[PDB]
């Protein structure tokens, strides 16, 4: 580790990584610190699903994303345990216990927020739907020119695809996709349009998916190397990154305090550029920490003097769930094309089709998987093919529909593998609502209380806004419960619900991007670059100021792609 | 990848390590196979709970386990679900679904059972107790001269111990473990005695162990490499090991087929001498794809022409559990030589001690501690340190109380999060019975459903046997309600209860080892060579023939090691 | 279930129980407020909670 | 079978049963409050010793049926409640409320 660098960057995720792709690239000498370990295969930061072993027994995944989801603030537990043995020792008051955070209202909280630390951040785990932001979810990149902010977005989402390797048409083959797509296209049939959700994914074989993540983006292997003789990188994980230092007249950071928590020792780094990429919450922790906003319980009564709107006008977004059980129907259908001779499991039967005539409802590439699974497994009562990849549908936001849905198959942190049912029969549902950006939603943090790595402990102050944010939600709900019966009944034990405030780690807007501080209330321009420094710039979700429905990070990687276009421009690299 | 190495090594978990450690270091060109991949960081094969974020976080370590735990044999799911939807898809029975194996009769199970497929295996996600056997659950390694068995054993042990780094002294300053050791001597004083559990770690700072695994046996790199010029080490991940090829004579193996999981191929590698360390599941199953043992629903009309006894006499402990929530008394014995003066948050407050005194019942670091905590944090109620480690105590296996102990905390798959009580109250207790070896206990293959990775299904039938084992096992659980009595009363949630079986992980006999086939029921021999063949061994845990109650791998890892030993005195290694 | 049927609790403690799985436009409480026949007066950790 | 161990509670004076001055009950009665503990010292440690007696004598029987695993019930769910306006010889001495013929 050197003392100093060209450019710093605190956080490996998929947000670092970009700026690591970009600048490293450039020539820069760089050095990049995440809190977490390599802990993640030969190619680090890489997708955790990527393993033999999980794509073929994906519930299990559900298991590794629990393991890493930490929650960010946990209110003080009220539970009554009045069972004990009374020679056990037994509270007298609901105190402090277990990492709560006694300055949370469990009322107005995101129980459901949690953090990742490990070396690719929350990219190792995700679920890589990367679906592009329409005008009305994006923030304006170029005021009073709507024809030239939609070419620059078109030209920072491009490129964000191709880092990401987002494509469209990995499960163009599967069945169930097919048979979900289908049926929904032809239900609303000049109302609204219907599409793979954008992945960002690599098929490999029939099955198996290279799930993109931060290592797509950047390998993160030091250089120089064989590969990159001329480049210049280094990761430190297992460094908590503590302070940026600014300079008494706050116009510059002067150096990046860290703790190596494997030695327990403390260092200061210089560099040119200081890159904060440490996820939405930990990027306003460490700025808290720094001196920028205000920390303790919000005091309007003392202006802070950096940043005012930090930590404010965050938004997360509702979430609404239920899996079902596809129809008689639609099961019928898959085999709709079929001539059935015959017994199975004797000599008779005889399944068939012919390739090419024009009265089948299906193509040969699917006749042909149905036909063959029906005779290789004339035990099995379905005409679903073992391997068959799973659905992922979507239809994107639109004005009429304002919610991202996803209709698909996939391991979250609320998963639960049920085994009655067969699981090529389940589908889950998942619809996303935007959220108006608020001043009064605000993340916070203590001035005496401390989180696992001694850091000032956040603090949510957080309700769906009232108004069209409410109204929108409820729809929504509505909108899932119609949708999902053209496919199927719900499944028992997976009913439609509200998922817990924050579970869908979504979180945006705690360091806001926009034209002008004051009258955008806003932390950063729109380089990322945090106003009044001439060499400080954040990057990810906390960047993103609206109200949106979609994935995120896609467009935060977009921002990013900017404000390295920015540090190009005003930063020279040093001598190799 | 060559077509010929002296010793392949099917395995990469702790005892293909122990193999590793042994013939690579005796110049031997070996080569080892495993069907998962690296996924413990840097470190190939190390400890998952090695990183800063698992130790703060240690309950998050239960989802990493169950992650990689897949159930070894799952019956045929007969959940009445009836309140689907009228409209959707319902099969008319119970068919084989989702994976499961219509051969398990559910009542004759251990359903627990399940196995890992990573670099290092098991030892990746592993507790680390690594105790001694005393002759009584030990197997015989010279008959008819137990001084000479002794001496055996203890210079086994010794080597395994140095290999697995295990110690007694890691948790030595803990107040928790302390307090716990301290009462539970004075309670049994004159009958039974306790220490700390013997864990394979090392400690590199007060809030930090570095657990062992297969790693610390062996560190899995590829060799020749700088550190080791002269040594030949290949490890191939993510490659099925299929099957040993028998001569026609029955005396020799002639190759190993393996398939590439990552292209596809297939490829029969050959060696001089083949290892097998694939667990006690899946040693089992290649040797009967091998042509060993008898293929299918055991058939005693039909004897088999090799290995009669492989996958009989199988035991599983039976395992006992609760969690305490710790006494009153207890609780105020830990400050009980501090004089308390003023009420806690005023500044009249204080907590001190006399340093030395002779009347004092801990000493001063204990002491220090406390005032410490009590000064520093005085709105918390309790006196323990909020980052103290964890209780790691035992009394090991006797005559006169026949199961192992651990008194401790630590995260198993089982593990289930507790919020309303302060976890420095939290004991958990486990409590593991021997199992007598009875040919009616199972495992054996199906010769038609095949598993994920297109091998013969497992399959058990398994009771506990009447008589000695199941008396025991009651005995014990009641051992564990009085013993645990003296600690504090069960939490709610966590009351006494046996472990559904399997869970316990500890499964032995599957390819028991004797000194003579026919007359002790035996695969192998006690340099842990298949009977009849020249050039075949089995590692790990299925070699062990007895009822044993502690934890069985130092065990395993010490047969290993007697074995290497014949290697060494029978096979040449190849220049160099 | 006849023994349930007629067993009324005595003294049940204000529910702290965090409910936040509400759709947006349903009404929702800003406090623990009394509800539901509990008794404000009873501390929750020094009750006979199954007096009845 | 079930297995039932009841404890006897030592009688303390600060284990009350009082009456809401602002509350009312179902009926427009003051509401019922209790401020009640198991006494530390012989109470507790019976009671320990209870639960340890059970978990000894069952298993002589046969082992616990799973989701019935040996607990502590909650306080007051065994309906036993005494001493709320209890008996002795005199007023002040026995801290009381009835004499031996019930009368106050
Ligand atoms: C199960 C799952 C499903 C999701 N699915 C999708 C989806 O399909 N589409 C999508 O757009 N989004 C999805 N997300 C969200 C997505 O993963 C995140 O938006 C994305 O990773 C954010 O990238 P980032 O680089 O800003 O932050 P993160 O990925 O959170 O990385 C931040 C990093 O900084 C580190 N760090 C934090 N604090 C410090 C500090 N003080 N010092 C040093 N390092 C620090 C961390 O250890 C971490 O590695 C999902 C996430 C989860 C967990
Ligand atoms: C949570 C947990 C806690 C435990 N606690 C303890 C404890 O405290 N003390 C203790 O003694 N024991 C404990 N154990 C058990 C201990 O981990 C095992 O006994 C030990 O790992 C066995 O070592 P092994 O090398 O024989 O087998 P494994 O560790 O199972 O390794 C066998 C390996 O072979 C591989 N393999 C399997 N089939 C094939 C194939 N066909 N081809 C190629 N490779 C294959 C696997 O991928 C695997 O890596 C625990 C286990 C767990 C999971």
């Amino acid at each position: 580790m050197d003392i100093k660098y060209d450019v710093v960057i605190v956080g490996s995720g998929p947000i670092g990584c970009t700026y690591a792709r970009e600048l490293v690239g450039a020539g820069y000498k760089v050095a990049m610190f995440d809190i977490g370990e390599i802990d993640s295969g030969l190619k680090i930061g890489a997708h955790k699903k990527n393993t033999v072993e999980y794509q073929k027994n994906i519930d299990k995944f559900v298991n590794v994303i629990q393991g890493q989801l930490m929650s960010v603030s946990v209110p003080v537990n009220t539970l009554v345990v009045d069972t004990l043995s009374p020679t056990s020792w037994q509270a007298s008051t609901f105190f402090v216990r277990n990492g709560s955070n006694p300055e949370q209202d469990p009322l107005r909280n995101l129980s459901g927020q949690a953090v990742t630390r490990v070396v690719g951040g929350m990219s190792t785990a995700w679920g890589c739907a990367t679906p592009r932001f329409d005008r009305e979810q994006r923030p304006l990149l170029v005021k009073d020119d709507a024809d030239a902010d939609d070419a620059e977005w078109d030209r920072l989402y491009t490129k964000a695809e191709s880092y990401f390797q987002t494509g469209t048409d990995q499960f163009k083959e599967s069945i169930r996709h097919n048979l979900v797509l289908n049926k929904l296209t032809e239900e609303y049939k000049g109302q609204r349009d219907f599409q793979q959700i954008p992945l960002a994914a690599t098929r490999r074989s029939p099955t198996f998916v290279e799930w993109s993540s931060a290592n797509t983006v950047f390998d993160l292997q030091n250089r120089p190397n064989t590969d990159a003789p001329e480049e210049r990188f280094n990761l430190f994980p297992a460094v908590a990154c503590e302070r940026v230092v600014r300079n008494a007249l706050n116009s510059e950071i002067e150096s990046l305090h860290i703790h190596d928590l494997i030695s327990g020792d403390r260092f200061e780094i210089k560099a040119d550029v200081y890159v904060l990429t440490a996820g939405a919450v930990h990027n306003t922790q460490l700025l808290v920490n720094s001196g920028f906003g205000q920390l303790g319980r919000p005091n309007p009564a003392n202006p802070p003097e950096l940043l005012p709107s930090l930590g404010s006008y965050i938004t997360e977004q509702s979430l609404v769930f239920c899996q079902t059980v596809m129809s008689t129907e639609l099961i019928d259908s898959v085999k709709s094309d079929m001539t059935i001779r015959g017994t199975p499991g004797e000599l008779t039967y005889s399944v068939t089709y012919t390739p090419g005539a024009s009265t089948n409802k299906h193509p040969d590439w699917w006749n042909e998987k149905v036909k063959n699974h029906m005779m290789q497994h004339q035990e099995d009562p379905l005409p679903i093919p073992f391997e068959d990849p799973e659905p992922q549908v979507t239809t994107l936001f639109q004005p009429s529909h304002p919610w991202h849905t996803q209709i698909h198959r996939d391991a979250f942190s609320y998963g639960a593998v049920q085994q009655s049912i067969d699981s090529r029969l389940i589908v889950d549902w998942r619809f996303f609502g935007r959220t108006e950006p608020k001043e009064e939603n605000k993340l916070w943090f203590s001035d005496k209380i401390t989180d696992a790595y001694n850091m000032p402990q956040p603090t949510f102050d957080f309700r769906f806004p009232a108004g069209r944010t409410s109204k929108e939600a409820e729809d929504m709900m509505t909108d899932m419960c119609v949708m999902s019966a053209k496919i199927g009944g719900f499944l028992p034990g997976s009913l439609p619900q509200f998922m817990e405030p924050g579970l869908v780690l979504h979180l945006g807007g705690t360091h806001r991007m926009g034209f002008d501080e004051k009258e955008d209330n806003c932390c950063v321009n729109t380089d990322s670059r945090v106003f009044g420094f001439k060499n400080l710039f954040l990057g990810g979700c906390g960047n993103i100021p609206t109200a949106y429905g979609a994935n995120p990070t896609l467009t935060a990687m977009s921002l990013a792609i900017k404000s390295c276009e920015y540090i190009k421009q005003n930063f020279t690299p040093s001598p190799f």
